[PDB]
């Protein structure tokens, strides 16, 4: 049921989320440059994209098995899973947007290369 996301999948999901959340043009400009402001508009966008990629569920949180499928082929699944699990936490402030974004920010600090490589 999980399918890995390609570059085109991700571009479609970006477009869909910009549409459905009515993301302002200024934010889109920033997302294109990999700039993600610390605000609800951005956080809900990332949640939206992750929902569509089947990498995050609003109730269960990060979908670790799916993240490993997305990121790890050709690499050491154990290493990747370990790095993912370091960024997996509880929904302590009962906010799926905050939750999804926190995990993204955690992971991309040290694993940006792995993220970019996953999108072929
Ligand atoms: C437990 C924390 C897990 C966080 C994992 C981080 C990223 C997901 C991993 C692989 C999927 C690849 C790209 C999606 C990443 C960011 C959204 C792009 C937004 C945009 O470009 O407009
Ligand atoms: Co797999
Ligand atoms: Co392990």
């Amino acid at each position: 049921e999980f399918t890995v996301s390609t570059t085109e999948d991700l571009q479609r999901y970006r477009t869909e989320c910009v549409s459905s959340l009515n993301i302002p043009a200024d934010y889109v400009e920033k997302f294109k440059k990999w700039e993600f402001p610390e605000d609800d508009t951005t956080m809900c966008y990332i949640k939206c994209v992750f929902n569509k990629m089947q990498l995050f569920d609003d109730t269960e949180g990060p979908l670790v098995d799916n993240l490993v499928h997305q990121l790890a082929h050709g690499r050491d699944a154990e290493e990747v899973r370990t790095e993912v699990l370091k960024c997996v936490d509880k929904n302590t402030d009962n906010n799926a947007c905050h939750w999804a974004f926190r995990g993204f920010k955690c992971f991309q600090k040290n694993n940006l290369s792995l993220i970019k490589a996953s999108i072929k």
